[PDB]
């Protein structure tokens, strides 16, 4: 007769659930784990575009002004009228929009990294509308070290992401934005020096992207996040999560 | 008097021939040669996407649960409810498009490498709808190392390429897709240590793409395997190819 | 009181000014700048496509045939009909399309880099209309150093950048096309051995570009080049880019 279920060092069930719960946040943490990386561009109607890059040792995400736009796929975005937007936007007075403001500029970004990133390692170009870092490209550093401006989204007790987040609520703020983060490596083994480079750059090749516009951050917050056991931060500094290690 | 063709050692018009097979066949497989990637999509209606890559030293794809689907270029592509086929793929009842299975679904994926690889190099991240490799990041490795099933594609006793073939004939094949190899090096000279390294990341850069839909089988056959001298494999299980080394 | 301006040693300002200019250009090429490639695509109703990345350590453009072609965004393209075009293109009498000649083939390339390149890193692929350099992927090394070609656009005396350019008069000019540069440095630390190595990963992905279809060179010219200090080389060999070392 075995032992009763929560009373005894010998519920095994038990102690393999928690294994199991630490054996993923440790895993993904090892080198042979993902870093990943979601950019959110939130939209005046209430949309979200989601980027989302997925990679061993390092990963990254690079979008230009045109590609941080609203797109409403099978629906009306007035193309022609949306490049003059570009146009204009490119260059003072360069095009001829119907409108003042387009309405598919993210009003706002969000960054956010998987708890397997290293922080000192977060690299972002947030440029201007033409891709370059500061202004001109004379005097431009090719990106700014970020790290120390991300919060901890703690869930639990634990850190299950980290979120970098700036709006971009004035009429000038029309942006380029790459972002970088390099995989947690606590050992002295460089996962690129010449035992193991050409594996850095077949995970440039192997790295898995996902682009999708949802209607609202419920939704997104509902069908990716939660689904996924990503991890968020909604407007209202709520955090999301699943915390996993030494945990049922 | 010249000798009489083909009767001795002296036919230096056949000896150049098989020096020029031979040397294209040794070039391809020198470090200074390419290696070469095609992903073919074949969809129901039997059209097939080829994505291909060239590159030196290795070479790969990434493809998401979209990029796979077929598109027809200037005919109808139902672009809105397709928008809602791929929310109803990335989540169960997350969509509302006017069919159960969509058509632009690939029903199976062929992966073929030039005979430049090394098949022990080979990795794939076959994908779920949202890109992540095995259903969650955090218990994901961010790819399998699949050159074990590798079929040769042999034509006249050489080896014209490698074939990887795996159907997607249930509602839940759903994917996203890398690949990735790397070119032979049977030297122990590392073409990513310091001496080189920098060309490896030219390499990158220098990789040419190449993508189209083909009506059908015959027409990728003859128009782009045949035309171009790439290995194939057919429905039929018929190997294509030009074989080089040794040969007139 | 103070010297008078413009007499003396003791003009600050005037010394300040021409540091200014001064170090923008060495931080350029101090291995903390930018590279930076543009390739532009010329047609024959006068717009210019420009393709531009700017990065650290080393830059790249990569385009295939279709890529490269004339898209009016928000105007009609006649994309079926250009679709058979590539057909035709990929493979002789391979489509059927309503014409002979389609104008949205570029009818000249212009590759420009920033003063920051070594030209002897200098690499292109102008490969075939299906992505192979030389014909057969069998025969075909994966580059061309082509930096001998290239010729510097002087302003004032100054080196502003480097120009290669070739037109594609013939109707068998359909081409593919990539193109990679490294940024200048005579030292002899090497950006990519182990020390930096996982830095010059993160910046292919910290890499911005840019992408637009100027209706005219003027344009291209004014709310370009111009507009944010760019060299460039128009169809009458007039020079422009601003001369910043040692200058005011
Ligand atoms: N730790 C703790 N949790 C409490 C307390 N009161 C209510 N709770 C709830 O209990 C949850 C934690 O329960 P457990 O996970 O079983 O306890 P634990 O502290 O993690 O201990 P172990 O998992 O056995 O290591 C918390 O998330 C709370 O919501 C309390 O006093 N201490
Ligand atoms: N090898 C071989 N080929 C045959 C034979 N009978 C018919 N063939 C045909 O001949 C072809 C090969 O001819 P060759 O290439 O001239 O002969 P080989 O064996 O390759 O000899 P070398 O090229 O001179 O080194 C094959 O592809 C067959 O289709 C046979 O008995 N032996
Ligand atoms: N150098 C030079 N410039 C001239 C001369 N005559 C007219 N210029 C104009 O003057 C410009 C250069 O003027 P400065 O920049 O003040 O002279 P500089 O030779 O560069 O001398 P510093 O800037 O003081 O080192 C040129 O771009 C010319 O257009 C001349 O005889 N010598
Ligand atoms: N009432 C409580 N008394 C004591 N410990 C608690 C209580 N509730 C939670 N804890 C413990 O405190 C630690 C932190 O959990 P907590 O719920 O505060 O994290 P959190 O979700 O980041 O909090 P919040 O989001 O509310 O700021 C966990 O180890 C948890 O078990
Ligand atoms: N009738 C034959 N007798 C002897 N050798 C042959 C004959 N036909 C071909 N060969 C030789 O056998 C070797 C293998 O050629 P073979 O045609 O069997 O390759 P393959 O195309 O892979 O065959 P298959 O596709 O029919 O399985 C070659 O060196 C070829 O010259
Ligand atoms: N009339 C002049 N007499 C002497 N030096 C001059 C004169 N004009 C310019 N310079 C100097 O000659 C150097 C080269 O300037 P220059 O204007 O010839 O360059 P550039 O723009 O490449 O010329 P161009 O485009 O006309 O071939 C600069 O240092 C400049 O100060
Ligand atoms: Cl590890
Ligand atoms: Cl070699
Ligand atoms: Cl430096
Ligand atoms: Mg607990
Ligand atoms: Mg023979
Ligand atoms: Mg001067």
């Amino acid at each position: 007769a075995a032992d009763v279920a929560g009373t005894s060092n010998r519920d095994f069930r038990g102690r393999e659930q928690r294994l199991y719960n630490s054996e993923q946040y440790n895993y993904n943490n090892s080198l042979n784990g993902e870093v990943s990386l979601w950019v959110y561009a939130y939209y005046s109607d209430g949309s979200v575009l989601v980027r989302n890059c997925n990679s061993q040792y390092k990963v990254g995400i690079s979008e230009c002004f045109k590609s941080l736009k609203e797109v409403r796929v099978g629906q009306n975005n007035d193309p022609y009228d949306e490049q003059e937007v570009n146009n204009g936007v490119y260059y003072p007075n360069g095009g001829e929009p119907t409108k003042f403001h387009s309405n598919a500029k993210p009003r706002a970004i969000q960054i956010i990294f998987s708890p397997s990133v290293n922080v000192h390692t977060i690299k972002m170009a947030k440029g201007n509308s033409v891709s370059i870092p500061k202004d001109y490209l004379q005097r431009s550093h090719p990106w700014e070290a970020t790290g120390v401006k991300y919060r901890k989204i703690h869930v639990d007790g634990e850190i299950v992401g980290y979120s970098h987040y700036f709006e971009l609520p004035h009429e000038y703020n029309s942006i380029s934005l790459s972002v970088s983060g390099v995989h947690k490596n606590p050992s002295s083994y460089n996962v690129a020096a010449p035992h193991n480079i050409m594996d850095v750059f077949q995970s440039c090749d192997l790295a898995l992207k996902f682009s999708n516009r949802y209607w609202c951050e419920l939704e997104l917050i509902n069908h990716y996040i939660s689904a996924y056991a990503y991890p968020y931060l909604d407007i209202n500094n709520h955090k999301y999560g699943v915390p996993l290690n030494g945990r049922q």
